[PDB]
DNA sequence: CCGG
């Protein structure tokens, strides 16, 4: 029993319930403003498993406690930790979301400053390493989207966690979030091994960023290693500033579905993009766009889909018909 | 053992290979030359593909193999001789050769195309009997060549002949690959699978290029047959006015060929479009009878993602409806 | 007094 896999998952299943329900409390109050402020309503909190850590030193280590759990089983979980006159609680005064597995099973939290004076001055905090919890491989939404990336053959990758709900919404099932770091590839790998059918992947990495300087990063970066799913990746940019939560406060819930299915193959945004900041109006400037990208071609390793991005060049610059 | 073992075979085959090869520049080896040249493949071609010409007599390569210390029991083992009545005899006479060999490039047997018009054998095609190296159904010529760009471009082009292979590789379609003496089949097909999965998870597309229509249309029924997994990542190109790919380069050059194998259509697109070829699309009744026909053909799509692209597509292939 |  003691500290066993499915014995610690109970344990983050009871804290989440608990956190759930803390979230109706008056001192949770900025924790759904917050969530109200951005159009997501107590259907949509409660879709997610959406909770407040409420204020005091060990609320939930003891409500653990008192339903049976021993505490060094709570610390080898992530929820409490030693403190100097006894036990406490990792979470205090902010609004929390449970991070699960594929299956549905909480394996951790990932947690947002609300107020001013609290102590803990990052922006966001997450559960740290566990037997359950892992970092590089977890991610939000997972749960809600692996039946419909199986069916639809389609991942969209968002950075945040209201990003992941407003997707979610707006109808885009398929939407997921790396929690407190970056995309990478096992987080990749999980999302590869969901979209195979027979031994074959198949399907659409949909990357959507904010701000295009964070878009031009990932292009930079899309010649680097292997290039493994580089020919299914793609890039979708939101209006310049915005990011998916503020996409459907403004411009409604048909906006996401068209910013997603309006996507760009990663190469071709990376490649047109730096044709972008270039001046095609000339022979000299002509010159200088193939110049640069003539070379991004060259570091394309299939050739099937480097001479599909060949063709192309001479189009995109102006030298021929398009 | 010593005599007769595997890679003793395949030393009769590899010294077979170097002789019909030297043969080739012989005299009456002029219309063997004639056939590769009149159809544009020039010396640098028939030394690539290792093409040669098996000479008139009746143990002109048995003798020369006996000589290099093969006998007669290895030769025929393999395929190269064969026991006739006053003494041994070669199975290949008076015929253009081309060496089939492994993805690795060991000669495991050969394809003969007959030349002469007195020549004893009627076939216009023969191939090596089945061997312990030859297998038919296995077999392929060029993928030696394709075997790398196979893997990496994820791409195969299967064509009908020889000559078609060589020409696709001169053109630059370097996966190109053609089954010998009998037609595609699931081994063959089953063995580019694996070679285009690149030893990890790729899905590639398999480009098959005929010459006429029947195969077209025959490829088109077996389409909707049984799990139909590797169809869907299927493809089908043809030439215009019913010539094969080597034609078509001495014609239209090598450039047709290239955007031939670029134009190609997928297999369940070109199965329901050439039924709605069929009908009369003019008239407004036509138009609805068309639609009554390929939804059934729509409907055996076991996906459901493909069957709702192809059924999405439907109303544009019938002229609107 | 070959083989097909």
């Amino acid at each position: 029993h003691m500290g066993s896999r499915s014995r610690l998952l109970a344990a983050n299943a009871a804290a989440a319930a608990f956190y759930a329900q803390a979230l109706q409390s008056d001192e949770a109050a900025p924790a759904r403003q917050y969530l109200t402020e951005r159009s997501f309503d107590a259907a949509a909190a409660r879709k997610f498993g959406c909770g407040f850590a409420p204020s005091g030193w060990d609320s939930l280590t003891k409500h653990l406690q008192r339903k049976g759990f021993e505490f060094e089983e709570l610390e080898a979980a992530g929820l409490s930790r030693q403190g100097r006159h006894g036990p406490m609680d990792r979470f205090h005064r902010r609004l929390l979301w449970p991070i699960r597995t594929s299956a549905g099973e909480v394996v951790g939290f990932g947690a947002r400053r609300l107020f001013d004076d609290d102590a803990m001055e990052a922006k966001y905090v997450n559960t740290p390493e566990t037997l359950l919890y892992k970092k590089s491989s977890v991610m939000f939404g997972i749960d809600l989207a692996k039946r419909d990336i199986a069916k639809g053959h389609q991942a969209v990758v968002v950075e945040g966690y209201t990003d992941v709900m407003a997707m979610h919404l707006a109808g885009v099932t398929t939407a997921v979030a790396s929690c407190g770091t970056a995309f990478g590839g096992e987080h990749l790998a999980m999302l590869r091994r969901l979209m195979m059918d027979d031994s074959f992947f198949r399907g659409e990495l949909i990357y959507v960023f904010d701000g295009d300087e964070a878009g031009r990063a990932a292009a930079l970066k899309a010649f680097d290693g292997e290039q493994k799913l580089a020919g299914q990746s793609f890039v979708a940019v939101a209006p310049d500033g915005m990011d998916p939560c503020d996409l459907r406060l403004k411009c409604g819930d048909a906006a996401l579905r068209d910013l997603v299915a309006r996507r760009t193959p990663l190469f071709e945004f990376a490649i047109r993009a730096a044709i972008a900041e270039m001046d095609l109006d000339s022979a000299e400037g002509r010159v200088a766009a193939l110049r640069r990208c003539v070379p991004m071609v060259g570091q394309i390793k299939d050739p099937t889909l480097r001479d599909e991005y060949a063709r192309q060049l001479a189009g995109w610059v102006g030298w021929a018909d398009v």
